[PDB]
RNA sequence: UUCC
């Protein structure tokens, strides 16, 4: 299956992809880093005293608050689905090495037996309407922009007046660049418009992944983690290791005198993609308004807000199954890609646009470094786009993929397994259409509700139901596969969005809710993705803006959960014997702080004025906009506090460009 | 130095 082509970053293609500025320069040679993250100000994660709290904290909560979780994955009880060990991390400090993205995900897809596209044409035909329900009369709104963001390849720049500049230039080039494309001269685009090179791949930590306390050893264990090598990774497979990055800690002491407790190991790190902002510009531009219709029109199944908010939906239901997509990324479907621009292609849309957005989906990849002495390779060609990496995280709509690529995928289960008696509903595109958008909007006997990779699958009464029951059966049972698309399975304690689904002794969605995960708390109050970034002035800037208001939230996001009490009393024990203060007086002295400081950002609220008009979702946000970016959208967070965080482009110019994109 |  071809190897894919690999340049070191001295060769002309890879120096092409950054810019003759330092940032740009800074950012090609970037050497392996780690190091303590500064957890809230003045405080490092790998504190001697903050350790002690976490090992003390993890022990006592695990022995006193064992999991919940039935045999067939619905929790109960107290709420918990696991152990509470995943906090002994060394945040700052990852597992060495980080992998090596896949090349080609072909070879990945047909070993795990899933199918090179729509097994069938009713599949073929439920695919293509979901292009055509969710890109057709759609409204023009402005490009957002996130504020300290980077446009990566090949400016670098964070510069919000630059970013804005690159936008409506990239709007107003967009189409010259496309048609370019579409001529095959991929390398005219990008020199002229940056429209192409490559995505910058940056490892991410995941600051809580899975270890367990072996009872025969009472050693911990961490959960194994494969990496593939470059070899793996340019062959996709065919050559070179899939091995287990190690994560054990105890270099740190021999290399930084880091004491390392037992117990405590490095952190997951995964792949994210920084896609080249010139390309995602005009992709972003048509993607907000795709996720205003479905948010809005197909709210039922695609907006998602709070537990009262999802709970309405499955109480209704006699069956609700909590789905499991096993790598979603890495497996995604280079077929859906093409599927779904020969769509867009049929509805009308602009040529040169698809191309634009069907390039942006097999774009090379720039691997910066995944572990000291390696790394700085550019996977692919810019010449000629060919890569088939998955879903790319930085693409300007990846939520949509994953969105469309697993909503019909359950749906299909549920024909399949459950519904063959609707199968007769889809007989060509207009049925289709309409059967799906009946569907969506929850009106059958057969529903879902999801955001990418998470669901929950219902039935309510009716010819599907027993059909249902099977299916589930055939997911505990766990030998067989439900779906040829992805690889599913049932969620061990069952969620969705963050908020966990509480049965009672019944175990139905009739008297089941939805409470918050008590364990989310945890990792979010005692393991952050990033330091608190202090040196950064401008605080929108930063990866975690005022970290103190998520306490005022707290309640509201958590309080619903049967151990929350028990959790905050075992941490204000624990703190007590650790640092000898009061967490909660910690954490009110730094929610007033935070809360002063705000101000200075909100023209809304007065040189002063308390949190009163906010939301719990504004909090949870402001202390971590990631949340914007993978549990809540624009729309739910007040429009005051969103200007916080982001800056737009022209209302008349992504008018403009999206008039000249969509369907006469 | 990404992406509702
Ligand atoms: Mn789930």
């Amino acid at each position: 299956p071809r190897r894919a082509p690999a340049f070191p970053l001295s060769d002309i293609k890879a120096q092409m992809l950054f810019a003759n500025n330092i940032k740009a320069q800074q950012a090609s040679k970037r050497s392996f880093k780690e190091g303590a993250i500064e957890t809230y100000e003045g405080l490092l994660s790998v504190d001697p005293r903050f350790l002690s709290f976490k090992n003390e904290l993890s022990r006592y909560l695990t022995d006193h608050f064992p999991a919940n979780v039935d045999e067939y994955g619905r929790v109960y009880g107290n709420g918990v689905r696991t152990n509470f060990f995943g906090m002994r991390h060394m945040n700052g400090f990852p597992m060495i090495p980080a992998t090596w993205p896949l090349a080609s995900n072909l070879k990945k897809r047909a070993d795990a037996d899933l199918a090179d596209g729509p097994v069938s044409e009713r599949d073929n035909l439920l695919f293509r309407a979901a292009v055509r329900l969710m890109f057709s009369d759609l409204e023009p709104v402005p490009l957002k922009i996130r504020k300290g963001s980077s446009t990566c390849i090949p400016y670098f720049s964070n510069d919000m007046g630059t970013k804005i500049e690159i936008a409506e230039r990239a709007l107003e080039k967009a189409e010259e660049a496309g048609n370019l494309m579409l001529q095959g001269k991929f390398d005219d685009a990008y020199q002229l418009h940056q429209m192409g090179g490559a995505y910058y791949v940056v490892y991410r930590a995941q600051s809580t992944d899975a270890i367990t306390l072996d009872p025969k050893t009472g050693k911990f264990v961490s959960k194994d983690r494969m990496v593939a090598d470059f070899e793996y990774a340019v062959t996709g497979g065919e050559q070179g290791s899939l091995f287990a990055a190690s994560k054990d800690a105890s270099r740190l002491k021999e290399q930084y005198g880091i004491d390392v407790p037992d117990g405590f190991f490095c952190e997951r790190r995964r792949t994210a993609m920084g896609g080249p902002f010139a390309l995602n510009a005009p992709i972003m531009a048509v993607a907000q308004p795709v996720r205003n219709k479905i948010y809005s029109k197909y709210a039922y199944t695609f907006h998602h807000t709070t537990r009262l908010n999802k709970e309405e939906k499955v109480k209704e239901w006699s069956l609700c199954v909590a789905t499991d997509v096993s790598d979603h990324d890495t497996f995604w479907p280079g077929w859906l890609r093409d599927l779904i621009c020969d769509e867009l292609l049929n509805m009308g849309y602009a040529p040169w646009w698809v191309k634009l957005f069907e390039t942006s989906l097999k774009l090379p990849v720039y691997v910066g470094a995944p572990a000291p002495e390696q790394g700085h390779t550019l996977l692919g060609d810019p010449s000629n786009p060919d890569l088939e990496v998955g879903l790319s995280s930085g693409q300007g709509a990846t939520d949509l993929m994953g969105t469309l690529l697993m909503s019909i995928t359950y749906l299909v289960m549920q024909l399949d397994h459950t519904a063959p008696h609707l199968n007769s509903r889809i007989k060509d595109m207009p049925s289709a259409c309409r059967f799906l958008d009946s569907y969506w909007q929850g009106h059958e006997e057969i529903r879902q509700i999801s955001k990418s990779d998470d669901a929950m699958l219902g039935w309510t009464k009716g010819r599907a139901l027993v059909g249902g029951h099977r299916l589930f059966e055939m997911l505990k049972e766990g030998k067989v596969n439900p779906s040829p698309y992805m690889k599913i399975s049932y969620e061990h304690g069952g969620a969705f969005l963050g908020d966990i689904l509480l049965y009672d002794s019944r175990r139905e969605p009739g008297s089941a809710i939805f409470v918050g995960n008590i364990n989310s708390m945890l990792n979010n109050q005692f393991s952050p993705e990033y330091g608190v970034q202090s040196g950064v002035r401008d605080r929108s800037k930063r990866k975690r803006p005022f970290p103190g208001l998520a306490w005022a939230s707290m309640k509201d996001t958590y309080g619903a959960c049967p151990i929350y009490s028990d959790v905050l009393e075992a941490i204000e024990r624990c703190w007590w014997n650790a640092f000898g203060e009061s967490y909660r007086a910690y954490r009110e002295d730094m929610l007033k702080r935070d809360t002063l400081e705000l101000s200075r950002y909100v023209a809304s609220m007065a040189r002063q004025a308390g949190l009163a008009e906010l939301t719990p979702i504004d909090l949870e946000v402001l202390a971590d906009p990631n949340k914007l970016q993978y549990k809540w959208t624009e729309a739910d967070v007040s429009a005051n506090i969103h200007e916080v965080l982001m800056h737009g482009v022209s209302v008349e110019k992504t008018e403009r460009f999206l008039r000249s994109v969509m369907p006469r």
